[PDB]
């Protein structure tokens, strides 16, 4: 010991590495390229046991000889025979050995009681300044403004208190539940252990009656089709095979995962299925996903990076005022303690102690016009990132196309003729064609709705007959995926013998049909449909007087048509995006030529534009550049994207700058596609809910999830409108809320500084401003203007220009400085003009600062000053490009006008008991004063307009560079 720095911690975290290395001397150290702070160990259970957690992975390594990190399964070069060598459960001695290295199978959360949370939220370097300012004002003033800043801060800490507890309470009501699930023991026992005490080395014998899931296991013996609703999005039973003998990511369909509610539980070898454990709840699939959203990505926005840097220029403009102020305030011979309280007030007048609150009010107003609109947002500062989007990547299942299938009709065939597609199957008369597809099903007529496969529900309502003239006699062959067809034996009254109504895949069934029935125009009609983005099955029949006698030399009646139609409001939106110079992309877990006819329809790839298929081949060979005919775009595939991301990484930025359609994308292959496009220095946006959205959604910058009301397993935008009509009104709520976070920050810097200038042009002559006056100014004119200002509203037409986002650049600084030369000027011009006036008498200087108050210089400086705050506020809020014109903000205009009228009245008339003004001004030059304030109004608006036209005639973001580059030399050679 004797290395504790507690004696130096009682006399006071900018650099965490330069402080922990002095407070503490391979033991309890963790520093490798990322934030260097998780320093603990356990070393229990009479072993080495390198325990330390970082976000849920123990990294079990103290050295390289007898230690190696990445505890997730620890044996990545494993054999598929090894899980077949270990079908039996692990021995009870060894069961409490693997539990000591691995986790306790609970991805838990801390409790985080109130002292704790509070402390964290408060000890931050701004709320210290709101505990130095309140304790400085209370020595004089206060009472009113201090109570108000303290209350506003308390509600600013009690809202983050209850919002952060509810994030923990919602995740606690999630997984880490308890469930008894029997195992196989060391030798043939069950014991019904809990689902949170099994480790890799054991097995699972799952009960077929009920159970949610314990864990992810390798199916050593069995076969099932589990409910995949919470795992891969597809709520249908997904066929999951057993593991063959001889890399569990390659054996995806061979291993069953966590969250799998079992449906079949088919043993087919013996009494019960056997599945041996692979991982544990700490680092498994969906065990890592819940822990991933507990440590989110930081919103690396350059707007906030120049907002915490511009205050640190106001934190040095104070120190060039509180040296001068001491000198002047002493020269006039104050008795001392006031010199100190005064220089300190100057510090609180020029660093605005409620600037944070105004920024929060602007964003709160945001949410309140999205939650009324329909879009639900949970993270407020993500809304500002929505306007600076230059890439929007879409899904297609339930995002652009309709989620479920439908039908255009049947294309029958009577003697090799191809009578055309019927738009509605009730129109053509009754026969074997419409008795078949209305009855060729194995649906469950149960509780008023047939429940089964998605696509075969829609064929029933297409012609819409009654259901129970025929009746379901017997299903001789249930639909398996190996034969790609299903036969239904059915009879009806009025017939002599039943017929074998059968549907199935076109080429595999019609070859089994009669060749005198199927024509030679069967192949050409097939790729006339499936190349236009259609799903197609064929239908046949044969009379019957079981086995496959019902399926042989059939009579192929015709083809059936299925397709995923677009939503009615996804065509005029994709035109609305790429007319505003931001370009859309689809990512797709379906077939390629399905997702090309969508992009030609909705408007990703417009007509009279080129597109090129990329197919590059396992082997590192060439690209082959396949075209299509029907700017520049190019479509590519899933495994093609895996080749050129590794074999050609120097050729990759000339493909993702033009890549529009990404098909066959794996659910993990999407989250680097949304990440390679972030180190090309775009600002991406995901928008889609469906099967495979989960991995790339949080890794994006603005992720919208459709067709769900309120959920927290999401990137922080979750619309409840089920269309991509929301993605304009999220990038239109990041432009009227990022060009508002200028107009509140700028008014604030300008107010602080007009107050600094007045308090200074008025510490000279020893005539400090008075208390009700400062209160009036701050509370009234700055709680009203800021609050009311932040609610103007969004526009109706999206523009080709983006907000700047950088508020240290010349335009902001220049407006502040010019508007300020005009403000100093009006306040000083006023002081000099009040002086040279013939009735004027000077202030009794050799008295004191706040008993020198029924006089004149303070009356003139305070009047010119209040009008200025209101004029600067109206000037710094303009709405021609982005938000809305100002006259639609009725509350504000009414306030500006009423405050302005109370102030004009103070000037031209009586508030002279309060506000400590000069008793009356006799002569009629109160009018020149009013004129100086009019010159200032015209002044501010004109200056701001002239500066708004600032064409400083005197392409670094990578995408821009590439585009120029490609434009010179295209790249699809």
């Amino acid at each position: 010991i004797p290395l504790l720095l507690f004696r130096w911690k009682p006399l006071w975290g900018e650099g965490s590495l330069e402080p922990s290395p002095q407070s503490q001397a391979g033991a309890w150290k963790d520093t490798a390229q990322l934030h260097k702070s998780e320093e603990a160990v356990s070393v229990g259970q009479k072993r080495v046991l390198r325990y330390y957690l970082f976000q849920g992975q123990r990294y079990i390594w103290i050295e390289t000889q007898q230690a190696f990190y990445q505890v997730s399964l620890l044996d990545h070069g494993r054999s598929c025979d090894d899980v077949h060598r270990s079908r039996h459960g692990l021995s009870l001695q060894d069961q409490m050995v693997r539990k000591a290295i691995y986790g306790p199978n609970v991805i838990s959360i801390p409790v985080k009681s109130y002292p704790q949370l509070l402390v964290d939220e408060a000890l931050n370097p701004y709320y210290g300044f709101q505990a130095f300012s309140i304790a400085l004002w209370l020595a004089d003033h206060y009472y009113w403004y201090a109570l108000c800043i303290f209350l506003i801060s308390s509600i600013s800490i009690c809202l983050s208190l209850y919002k952060t507890r509810k994030q923990s309470q919602t995740l606690r009501d999630m997984v880490k539940l308890s469930m008894r699930v029997c195992v196989c023991r060391p030798g043939g026992e069950e014991e019904w252990v809990d689902s949170s005490e099994l480790v890799p080395g054991d097995c699972l014998v799952l009960p077929q009656e009920g159970g949610l899931m314990p864990c992810d296991a390798a199916l050593v013996a069995g076969e099932c089709m589990v409910n995949e609703s919470s795992l891969t999005g597809e709520s249908i039973p997904v066929l999951k095979t057993a593991l063959p003998e001889g890399c569990a990511e390659t054996h995806r369909r061979h291993t069953l995962f966590c969250g799998t509610l079992i449906l079949q539980a088919r043993a087919y070898v013996g009494p019960h299925v056997l599945a041996v454990v692979t991982r544990t709840g700490f680092c498994t699939a969906k065990g890592g996903l819940v822990s991933s959203i507990l440590h989110p990505r930081p919103i690396n926005f350059k707007f906030y990076k120049h907002s915490m840097k511009f205050v640190a220029a106001l934190s040095v403009l104070a120190l060039l005022g509180t040296i001068y102020s001491i000198f002047i305030l002493y020269r006039n011979r104050v008795p001392l303690n006031e010199i100190v309280i005064r220089a300190l007030d100057l510090v609180t007048v020029v660093v605005p102690p409620a600037l944070p609150a105004a920024m929060t009010v602007c964003t709160l107003y945001a949410q309140s016009r999205l939650r009324r609109q329909g879009i639900f947002c949970i993270h407020p500062l993500r809304i500002n990132l929505g306007g600076k989007l230059q890439l929007v990547c879409f899904d297609k299942t339930g995002t652009l196309t309709e989620d479920g299938l439908d039908v255009m009709g049947v294309v029958p065939l009577k003697g090799q003729a191809f009578l055309p597609l019927v738009p509605e199957p009730r129109r053509l008369p009754v026969g074997p064609l419409l008795r078949a597809l209305a009855t060729c099903h194995a649906l469950s007529r149960l509780q008023d709705t047939p429940v089964g496969d998605p696509m075969d529900l829609k064929m029933v309502e297409s012609t819409g007959p009654q259901l129970q003239v025929p009746v379901s006699v017997l299903h001789r062959f249930p639909f398996s995926s190996a034969l790609q067809r299903m036969s239904v034996v059915v009879a009806w009254p009025g017939a002599t013998q039943p017929e074998a109504y059968v549907k199935g895949s076109p080429e595999l069934v019609a070859g089994l049909c009669n060749p005198e029935t199927v024509p030679t125009d069967f192949a050409q009609m097939l790729q006339s449909y499936t190349a236009a983005g259609y799903r197609v099955v064929a239908l046949a029949s044969k009379p019957l007087p079981t086995r496959d006698t019902v399926e042989g030399d059939l009579s192929l009646l015709g083809l059936l048509v299925m397709r995923n139609l677009l939503k009615p409001q996804t065509t005029p939106v994709i035109q609305a995006l790429r007319r505003t110079r931001i370009r859309a992309v689809m990512v797709t877990g379906d077939n390629l030529q399905t997702a090309v006819t969508v992009a030609r329809g909705c408007g990703m790839v417009a007509p009279q534009e080129h597109l090129i298929i990329v197919h590059a081949t396992g082997q590192p060979a060439s690209l082959e550049f396949l075209p299509m005919e029907s700017s520049r775009h190019l479509a590519l595939s899933g495994p093609t994207f895996g080749i050129i991301v590794k074999h050609f990484p120097k050729l990759l930025p000339k493909v993702l700058v033009q890549g529009t359609v990404f098909a066959r994308m794996a659910p993990e292959q999407k989250t680097e596609l949304v990440c390679e496009l972030q180190k090309l220095q775009y600002c991406v946006g995901m928008c889609g809910d469906g099967a495979n959205d989960c991995g790339a959604l949080k890794a994006a910058d603005v992720g919208i999830s459709l067709s769900q009301a309120e959920a927290s397993v999401v990137s922080p935008f979750t619309s409840s409108m089920a269309s991509i009509e929301c993605v304009p009104m999220v990038i239109r709520e990041g432009r009227c809320s990022l060009d508002t976070s200028f107009s509140v920050f700028k008014y604030m810097a300008l107010y602080s500084l007009t107050q600094f200038i007045s308090v200074l042009i008025l510490y000279t002559i020893n005539t400090n401003l008075g208390d009700l006056q400062f209160l009036a100014i701050d509370l009234v004119i700055t709680t009203t203007v800021a609050v009311l200002m932040s609610r103007t509203g969004p526009a109706l037409v999206l523009g080709r220009v983006r907000p700047p986002g950088a508020l240290l650049s010349v335009p902001v600084l220049s407006s502040l400085l010019l508007q300020m030369v005009l403000v100093t000027g009006v306040q000083l011009g006023g002081y000099f003009l009040t002086l040279a006036q013939p009735w004027f008498v000077p202030l009794n200087r050799t008295v004191a600062a706040p008993d020198n108050l029924p006089n004149y210089e303070n009356t003139v400086v305070f009047s010119l000053s209040s009008f200025q705050y209101l004029i600067l506020a109206a000037a710094v809020s303009k709405g021609a490009p982005f938000r809305r014109p100002l006259y639609t903000n009725v509350p504000f205009l009414v306030a500006l006008a009423l405050l302005s009228s109370v102030l004009v009245g103070l000037v031209l008339v009586l508030l002279q008991g309060p506000l400590a003004l000069r008793n009356i001004t006799d002569t009629g030059f109160k009018l020149l004063l009013l004129g100086l304030v009019t010159l200032n109004f015209v002044g501010a608006f004109m200056l701001e307009s002239v500066l708004d036209q600032c064409l400083p005639a005197c392409s670094k973001k990578r995408f821009k560079q590439l585009e120029r580059e490609l434009a010179e030399q295209p790249w699809p050679p």
